This record gives C-alpha cells, structure tokens and sequence, in this order.
C-alpha cells in the first residue's frame, strides 16, 4: 500500500528477505526496496523491479536522490496471474535474488549493508507475506 | 479427511449450501476450499477460499485457463489455531456468500458462471469434521 517492514537494528550479512505474493492479472510492475531510513527520498541500497509490461527485471540503487546504473536479471521469472516466492539474501558482497527456488541474480553492494533500515514493497503486487530472518 | 473431494456432477444452482465443519489444528498455516469446474487437474476454479492463519488474512480468488485473477480479502481472519469452525458457502444468483460462525463474513461476486461448478475440494492445514452440500 506500500508494505513497510522497519529494520531499526539493520540487517547483518546472512539475512533473508522472503517475499511471497501474487502478480495480479493486469500487473505492470512492482518493486522491493531496501531503504536507509524512514524519510522520503531515503537512499536505496537495493531497488528490485520486475517489470511485467516490458518483460525485464531491473536492479538498481539510489544515493542522494540519484540512481545508479541499472542491472538486468536473466529473463523474467514472474507472470501475471501466477504466485511467486522471492528470497533476497544479504551477504558480505551483495544481495542474492532467488526466485522460485533458483538462483537468479547477484547484485553487488553499492551502499554499505549497514545502512539498510527499511524494506518497502509497492506496485502491482498482492502480497502474501514479507518475512525477514 | 484432507485432501477431501465432493463430486457435484449435476452442478450447483442458486440455493446450494456448502457446509464445512472442522478444526484448525494447533500449528496450522493455512487451508483452502475450492469450487472447481471439473475433476481434471488444473480445472478452472469458480471460487478459491483461502484462510491464512500465518498471515491473519482470508483470501478469495478465481482461476481461469490456469491463471489466477485478482485476490479479494475479507475483514480480519475469523479462524484461530486450536479452534473448531463452521463455514457456509451459499450460492445465490449474484455470488457466493461466505458465512463463518453464525455471521455473514464476505460476499464473492460470481466471476465464473455458477453452472460450471462441478467439484468441491477442501485441503491444507485443517482437520475436517464434515463436508455437506444441500
């Protein structure tokens, strides 16, 4: 609405963000953001953006209001009308994106993991659960 | 008694009452009741009724040509781990009335025609007492 999960103590290398939901029938795109605070315009360590309308999955970061260079995942492991399960796994050198029990993309840290304070999910998605271990 | 299947080869009409009684067991995540349009796997689902104890929601949806529609949600979750329940799913001309514990809980407008329903399928984390169709 967007969904928000606050992480005031940050997340350590060895953290799993598990997201399950349904991509609805007319979905254009949705996003999962790991933000550095609760304020508007907060920096993004990771912006994860499956785009159903253009058949791409874009990864990016945002720092001081300005976006970095987009990375793209190999293919689109999402489909309108289908449920999904995504793991975003924080490691020492980046985030591992796991979709449907298959390694999908590695996004190397651009901001220090130590700054992440919030997980935000928005867009054309119908959330089943958002869990942080 | 899960997975539980009740064949309705002559279909259902306005005034059909699906009465389901059971227990949500102590470590339950979720269960479902499906009104399916045939016995074959992947049959269209006129109604998918999905109480989720783990996320404290009840989701309603449909399935057509293998792809799900847009989820509808009821208010809260009128189920609890460790508690017995009594659900009526009542077919009218306009939709399915979901009744839980002596009270109207949600109205699901028909997405598929009532006349296509051919099968009830209760499954997931529930310990079924009885499934009756009137």
């Amino acid at each position: 609405v967007p969904h928000k999960s606050s992480l005031p103590e940050g997340i350590a290398p060895g953290t799993v963000l598990a997201i399950r939901g349904l991509v609805p029938p007319n979905a254009s795109r949705f996003h999962v953001n790991l933000l550095c605070g609760e304020e508007q315009g907060s920096d993004a360590a990771l912006h994860f953006n499956p785009r159903l309308d253009t058949s791409e999955v874009v990864f990016n970061s945002k720092e001081q209001g300005s976006w970095g260079r987009e990375e793209r995942g190999p293919g689109v492991p999402f489909q309108r009308g289908q449920p999904f399960e995504v793991l975003i796994i924080a490691s020492d050198d980046g985030f591992k994106a796991v979709v449907g029990d298959a390694q999908y993309h590695h996004f190397r840290h651009r901001l220090p993991l130590a700054r992440v304070r919030l997980v935000e999910v928005g867009g054309d998605v119908q959330l089943d659960s958002v869990r942080i271990f």
